[PDB]
């Protein structure tokens, strides 16, 4: 238990990359290669001692995973089990980002965009720019909404791997910034356990923009999962959440297991589970104990 153990996911004849990995790496190295048939990926175990997981170890492990371009994971001690994964919906459940794609849909992506523009730079509040966006887009008939969600494409590996977190005894959650009718309409479709965001009414067909509040910001995705957490009884370190923006880090940094999906810069830096070259099939590494 002085011992920690590294999953290397990677493109390249596994062999060569071990052979590279121990030269430029350098107490006993255990290498073991193997194959998780479940995701059909072949991967690199390696054993070390735990001393040698150092927050310098890391750094210079994760810019080497950029610039020969493979995932890896520490793997958690204790593992997370039978808990809550929680996904953001844009940019981490599903590649789109839903508000942009509605407002493309309907001739706007400039105002829409130029809205995102002045939060990013600061200029603008992000609840503010929630509710600006959602105020351009008032009177989009549910129809157009509908099909706008039905376009949306899940992030590769989430078919493979939703049916194994179910068979792992973990609730399943999205726990998002965006509007309830793409939430909830993805919950129902994917059979996930909870679905939680922003609600704005639909009435008479039409979108308003009565917008529940208080609204969910980046705390209250923290505070949404924390509560849940609390409702089913589970312990922060069998928290597994996953994400992709600033928004999320609150959610990400108090989650147990925090993994930031092809995420931004800023993300990037404070959170150190990451999936940068595959799909979601790898959050098997987090949840299986037998690999
Ligand atoms: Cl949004
Ligand atoms: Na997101």
């Amino acid at each position: 238990q002085s011992m920690s153990i590294i999953y290397f996911i990677t493109t390249q004849d596994i062999d060569t990359f071990q052979k590279k990995l121990q030269e430029t790496l350098f107490f006993p190295l255990l290498f073991d290669k193997r194959y998780a048939a479940l995701i059909n990926t072949a991967y690199l175990k390696l054993t070390l001692p735990a001393e040698c997981l150092t927050p310098e170890f890391y750094r210079y492990l994760r810019e080497l995973s950029l610039q020969w371009q493979f995932d890896f994971f520490i793997k958690p001690q204790p593992l997370p089990a039978n808990g809550i994964i929680a996904f953001d919906m844009d940019s981490t459940f599903i590649a789109e980002e839903g508000v942009d794609e509605i407002a493309r849909e309907l001739g706007m992506s400039t105002q829409i965009t130029a809205i995102t523009q002045q939060a990013m730079e600061g200029k603008l509040d992000f609840n503010a720019s929630f509710t600006r966006r959602i105020g351009m887009l008032k009177g989009t008939p549910k129809a157009v909404l509908n099909a706008v969600c039905d376009r949306m494409t899940l992030s590769p590996g989430l078919l493979t791997i939703l049916p194994v977190i179910k068979a792992k005894g973990f609730k399943t959650a999205i726990i998002s910034g965006g509007l309830d009718i793409f939430t909830q309409r993805l919950k129902a479709r994917y059979q996930l356990d909870y679905a939680f965001s922003n609600t704005v009414e639909i009435r008479d067909n039409v979108l308003t923009d009565n917008i529940t509040l208080p609204i969910m910001n980046a705390a209250n995705k923290k505070q949404t999962l924390v509560d849940l957490a609390a409702r089913l009884n589970i312990a922060t370190e069998n928290i597994i959440a996953c994400g992709d923006g600033a928004n999320d880090l609150p959610m990400l940094e108090h989650a147990g297991t925090g993994i930031a999906w092809k995420a931004k810069p800023v993300v990037r830096e404070k959170i150190h589970h990451q999936i940068n070259y595959h799909g979601f099939e790898l959050l098997l590494f987090l949840i299986e104990d037998e690999l």
